[PDB]
């Protein structure tokens, strides 16, 4: 017998098909039968009408590596209807770095003393030994390792620099790691090289992972990261992911037809992916960067004065006579929200067929941006059903069988008889992200329960204390 059949909803596949009436039939951690399973035995016969089942959505794009740790019960994701995470984004990982006081922005990963991984493989046991709710695929993190190995960031690497953190980022996928990130935007690594970038992900090839990246500008210069980005592609011979694409600055806006046309173009000739969030602020460490400060600027958190949380930049630099330029200084290390984006260029660049979905949720903040808490409901409910940008089942694929094919996550991302049974069960005409700016960490409306491998996590607008998820390769 089955363990139980979701029965009578609507089941949307993951695979970009109109939703069809079906029932889903699990037993163990596989989805058993998908169809007409009024013959079937099982053991509860779950009424889901009026609802969509659908894969579990796999968040592309997180933050996460600490909060696994830290915070089990995944509740931001699992509240969202994720049952997936992709780690250590943007050249940031948790592993391999033992650091008291690790360089932003690695410091959006710590609570203090987090930073206590020697071995990549020795972060990926602590996982195995104390299971989150949700499944993690773990990249590594170029600004990680130069961090761990390089006594001075603020030039190129050596070639012996480059050699320790080869074998760093090796010794990574042999233990499990899908791929390796790079944000050469930030500090730590703004003085590596494409070379060294390219030297240091060789390893890509032999073990089958991915190259993910935070462009090295997203603004003025953003053709050059693009072709930055397409030429290292080209060298590794592997696919590589663009994270949260967006035109920064209100020079820039508009600049997304002109981005996805080079993203397109290069999909044609070598492997692209992109996944971007659904909003028009981005969110990071604070920064003295005449960009993304140029527009409404609020403090997330801030260690020299931690009274400054949810305040707004512009206020406080005001009343300390400067620009908020030249106010970030004495106030790092701290946290931002940046509204720097343009909602034709966000709505274009969520429309853009292959675009997958990621939240970029910065899980330690203390007054988050709220995509930490919304962004999938924000993707099925605005803007498929409210703002008709997707019909509903695109909306899904992009947060499921687009995801689970680009990251190599078999058998996941799709309602598929043999499959996991990682399923949300949603209420298509409710869905909805609830949280706010002003309030970034109210759960969303619709998400009725979530399943990760067969077991229930989120129920009753509850964790369930299920510790349902597993460390993924690729
Ligand atoms: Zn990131
Ligand atoms: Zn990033």
């Amino acid at each position: 017998p089955f363990d139980y059949i979701l029965s009578g909803g609507t089941v949307i596949d993951g695979t970009n098909a109109p939703g069809r009436l079906a029932d889903v039939g699990v037993r163990g951690d596989r989805i058993a039968a998908v169809g007409d399973l009024s013959a079937s035995s099982a053991r509860r016969r779950i009424d889901v009408a009026g609802k969509v089942v659908s894969p579990g959505f796999i968040d592309s794009h997180t933050h996460d590596d600490n909060y696994l740790l830290k915070h089990r019960d995944m509740t931001p994701k699992i509240s969202q209807g994720v049952t997936t995470v992709v780690t250590g984004n943007c050249g940031i990982s948790l592993a391999p770095l033992a650091h008291a006081n690790p360089p932003a922005p690695l410091d959006l990963l710590d609570e203090g003393g987090s930073f206590r991984f020697a071995r990549f493989s020795d972060y990926l046991e602590a996982l195995r030994a104390a299971p989150p709710a949700v499944n993690a695929a773990c990249m590594v993190g170029h600004s990680t390792l130069r961090a761990a190995v390089m006594p001075d960031l603020r030039r190129e690497a050596t070639a012996d620099e480059i050699q320790a953190m080869q074998a760093l980022a090796d010794d990574a996928l042999a233990s499990g790691a899908i791929g390796i990130s790079t944000g050469a935007f930030y500090p730590p690594a703004a003085h590596a090289s494409t070379e060294e970038i390219i030297e240091v992900c060789r390893p890509l090839i032999t073990h089958g992972g991915v190259y993910a990246t935070h462009m090295r500008d997203e603004g003025e210069h953003i053709v050059q990261a693009l072709e930055e980005t397409f030429r290292i592609g080209r060298e590794l011979d592997v696919p590589v992911v663009i994270s949260h694409h967006k035109v920064m600055g209100k020079l820039n806006f508009g600049r997304s037809k002109e981005t996805l046309a080079l993203i397109e173009a290069a999909m044609a000739s070598q492997d692209v992916s992109l996944d971007a969030y659904p909003y028009v602020a981005g969110s990071t460490m604070l920064k003295q960067d005449r960009v993304l400060l140029a527009g409404r600027t609020l403090i997330t958190w801030c260690k020299p004065y931690p009274e400054l949380s949810g305040r707004d930049l512009e206020e406080i630099a005001a009343e300390r006579g400067k620009s908020k330029y030249d106010v970030v200084p004495e106030l790092q290390p701290a946290g931002a929200i940046y509204f720097m984006m343009d909602e034709p260029d966000v709505q274009r660049i969520l429309a853009f067929g292959p675009t997958m979905i990621g939240s970029d949720g910065l899980p330690h903040d203390e007054r988050p941006h709220p995509r930490l808490w919304g962004t999938f409901p924000r993707v099925l409910g605005h803007y498929s059903r409210d703002l008709g940008l997707f019909p509903l089942e695109t909306a899904v694929w992009k947060m499921t069988g687009l995801t689970a094919a680009k990251f190599g996550l078999a058998e996941r991302g799709q309602v598929q008889p043999g499959y996991y049974a990682d399923l949300v069960v949603f209420d298509p005409a409710t869905v909805a992200d609830s949280a706010t700016f002003e309030h970034p960490t109210e759960r969303a409306a619709g998400i009725h329960s979530v399943y990760v491998n067969g077991a229930a996590v989120w129920e009753d607008q509850s964790f369930t204390g299920q510790h349902a998820g597993r460390v993924l390769n690729r």
